[PDB]
């Protein structure tokens, strides 16, 4: 209209004043998304972190991928336009959990889920995201490891790579992919030629009925080999946006509407404000971004 107007064109001119680059996440509002100069999943974000030019980054998504862009940019500026914009699954796996774990099963590695508190990520062995959870994985020597927060994910990786995955905390769960599977029963009735695409951290009686278990960064790049009119998506609202906008061609149907509370705090308003101001930056402790930035780095190098 005509105030988001206003908004957005500030925004711009500010971000090419100041020197930012902006980056966010698929589940971020469609506004927001499109004022952005990289939109992508966690891993691709990750990449992106280690890749940009820019001194300064002003980051649209949650506390965790914040802190770790600003772990692999240590001598670059990290600003959010809302510190409390934070991941809750990630937040009840705790430094005192993984000790305790790793007291119960010495040997095992700790694999720990992008989602993870930077303090958390400073006690694992590897991180890794959905996208190369399975290969991250596979070239670890162990057969048994110890894996969190996402009990859904882990599970996942220990069908896929046939490895003893033990999950912790008990029962972590990202509560917005919870879908049910009698929508992909009801959609494959109304839509039966549609392929339905599902997050890994979906629970596993929705996984085994889709067509595709994937990151949304995976979710993206399907259109391009799958020539299908109509996709099914298990994932947060916001990435019907991202896919409609790279495929206009096809069509993409909420498997069932699921909100991100905490990827929503971020607003037009807020954003342009974080650049009026240059705030709130993120900020850790030293000691946190020399043992964090180990895991993650192992990360890349376990991949291809
Ligand atoms: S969608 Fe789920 S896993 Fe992703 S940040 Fe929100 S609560 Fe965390
Ligand atoms: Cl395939």
């Amino acid at each position: 209209h005509h105030h988001h107007h206003h908004m957005v064109d500030e925004i711009l001119k500010l971000k090419k004043e100041k020197g930012y680059i902006i980056l966010a996440h698929n589940f971020q509002i469609p506004e927001l998304q499109d004022i952005a100069d990289f939109v992508g999943d966690s891993l691709q974000l990750a990449r992106k972190a280690m890749e940009l030019s820019e001194k300064k980054i002003l980051f649209l998504g949650v506390d965790f991928m914040a802190e770790l862009v600003k772990i692999l940019n240590p001598d670059k500026k990290v600003i959010v336009p809302d510190r409390s914009a934070t991941c809750p699954m990630a937040n009840r796996l705790t430094p005192e959990i993984i000790r305790e774990y790793r007291e119960k099963f010495p040997d095992a590695p700790v694999v720990l889920y992008v989602n993870s508190t930077s303090e958390c990520k400073t006690l694992a062995d590897v991180i890794c995201t959905s996208a190369n959870a399975v290969e991250v994985v596979k070239k670890l020597d162990s057969s048994v490891v110890i894996f969190g927060p996402d009990r859904n994910l882990g599970e996942y990786v220990a069908e896929k790579t046939g490895k003893k995955v033990i999950t912790i905390p008990e029962n972590g769960h990202c509560p917005v992919h919870q879908f049910n599977a009698e929508s992909i029963d009801a959609v494959r009735k109304k839509y039966p030629d549609a392929k339905v695409i599902v997050h890994p951290e979906c629970p596993k009686p929705v996984r085994d009925k889709a067509d595709y278990v994937g990151s949304t960064g995976q979710m993206e790049k399907i259109p391009e080999r799958d020539p299908s009119r109509i996709f099914v998506i298990g994932t947060e609202i916001g990435m019907i946006h991202k896919l409609k906008k790279k495929f206009p061609d096809r069509e993409f149907v909420p498997l069932e509407m699921a909100v991100c509370v905490n990827m929503k705090k971020n607003t037009l308003e807020n954003t342009l404000h974080a650049l009026q101001t240059e705030s709130f930056e993120v900020i850790l402790p030293k000691e946190v971004i020399e043992k964090a930035k180990k895991p993650i780095l192992r990360m890349f190098e376990l991949m291809g």
